[PDB]
């Protein structure tokens, strides 16, 4: 009845990207949750013309603190953020975690959404203020590229992506998940804990699917999170998150973008179609 | 597929109005939509603070440019309108839906939120300019406050709606579904091909937030499904009085707990023909 996850990121009137995914995923995991927006655009950014701006500091500056004031924030025990167009969204976000954090205990999903196959899709300043925004996480969900930026180690190899790893864990963030790192016809995802006294460092091995992975990753990200707020362990909470990715991606036309709208009933899907490998 | 409707209406980072509504709605039916805001909330207006603005026309045009040239647009066979913070977007709108019904068939629902319960809660300005909006749509759905001032006519009582509805059709409006009167009246400007109706809904006490925008997105469903309109309309009233029955005390009606509901079929009012 009050609103769980406040989730900061990017919307497109037509398609799915960011926080329209999100919507989509948390409203059919009937999850509570406040939209905050940092783009009002028609479309993603992978097209040749992209209509509409960014969302403005001071309007953002005024979003938060009506949210506040009127209490809608008062029972968030849940905190995502994803895209931002501009680096003052980002230090401003970083104020509004401090504040949250300050107050009560509430869990930060960061994607730090920047780029992906070895590409940035984001401007330079972003990039630098993500690596500040980072370290208030709870636990991250970069790909590789990202991760590869964040610590400015080459991450091509499940090898790297432990090293990197242990560079973030050091600055305090306690649980990495790395999505797509590469590995012949396949592609390996890693959660790596701060913690391994009691969390135990683990892969999946993902058969790579050809074709279009325009909102893939956002899609993971609230799958994930939904099966975190639901209660999911985290190990199955993942395995559930990336089998359902499967299966939407076998049930999409391979150059068509995800219908994330016509795969509603698969959301919820509770199998666990990979296996877990502990890593040595 | 492809996007098969277009809505332009207000956004709210928290609560359900307006094109948040819309999104619930038209996502649990998996109608392929695009949602274009005409303002970023933080909340709706009944608060004390209203963070955040409405869009401003030159962003607006940017979007509505960028949907046309890459084509996201080319399919659309519903609009819907709703919410608008200024009278420049209402205008800006009217070139759009003009240019986009000039060659296609699109069935334009304009839902013109103006007011309710004798109160209106938008400008002035936009007031004025939903007289012209109205004028291209193919139903309007008022409510009786939004109806009195389109019309300049009380609208008190069944019969006064009907001369306020009759006023309009004179004048091109083709259907007028009039939502509160309780009383829904449905009046056609053919009424050689369709029949006037009235609905009776018992009242219910409690907080009507995001009502009226929830049965406009439902029926709107409905129609796309190709449920005739008569049914469409006593489906969605049904569902919302179901959400209502269902909702405790003075909350807001929570659309995301009621998403089961949303696709209700019963029809659980008697459809009255009217001369
Ligand atoms: C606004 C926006 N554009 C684009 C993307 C990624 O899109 P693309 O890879 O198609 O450029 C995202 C997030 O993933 C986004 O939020
Ligand atoms: C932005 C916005 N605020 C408010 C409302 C209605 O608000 P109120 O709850 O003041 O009646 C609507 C639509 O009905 C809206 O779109
Ligand atoms: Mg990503
Ligand atoms: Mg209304």
């Amino acid at each position: 009845m009050t609103n769980k996850v406040l989730t900061i990121s990017s919307y497109v009137c037509s398609g799915f990207v960011g926080n329209r995914c999100g919507m989509i995923i948390l409203d059919s995991f009937q999850i509570q949750s406040i939209f905050v927006l940092t783009t009002h655009l028609a479309n993603h950014t992978g097209y040749p013309v992209v209509g509409g701006s960014g969302v403005l500091l001071n309007d953002f500056i005024s979003i938060m603190d009506s949210l506040e004031v009127n209490h809608l924030d008062k029972d968030i025990e849940f905190l995502v953020t994803g895209y931002f167009p501009s680096s003052d969204l980002v230090y401003e976000t970083i104020n509004r975690v401090k504040r949250i954090k300050d107050n009560k205990k509430v869990y930060f999903l960061c994607d730090p959404i920047l780029g992906d196959n070895g590409k940035m899709y984001t401007k330079s300043e972003v990039q630098d203020s993500m690596k500040e925004l980072i370290k208030y996480a709870d636990i991250i969900t970069p790909n590789a590229t990202e991760l590869s930026f964040l610590t400015g180690l080459e991450v091509n190899s499940v090898s790297e992506a432990i090293k990197a790893c242990h560079i973030l864990h050091e600055q305090g963030i306690p649980v990495i998940l790395v999505t797509s790192i590469k590995e012949g016809n396949d592609i390996i995802l890693l959660c790596s804990f701060k913690d391994t006294l009691n969390n135990k460092n683990f892969t999946i091995k993902i058969p790579r699917i050809e074709g279009d992975f325009t909102g893939v990753g956002d899609t993971l990200t609230y799958i994930l999170l939904s099966w975190i707020i639901k209660g999911i362990p985290l190990e199955h909470a993942v395995n559930r998150a990336i089998s359902t990715l499967q299966t939407i991606l076998r049930n999409t036309v391979g150059t068509a973008e995800i219908n994330i709208i016509n795969c509603i009933p698969y959301l919820k899907g509770t199998e666990e179609s990979f296996t877990i490998t502990y890593i040595l």
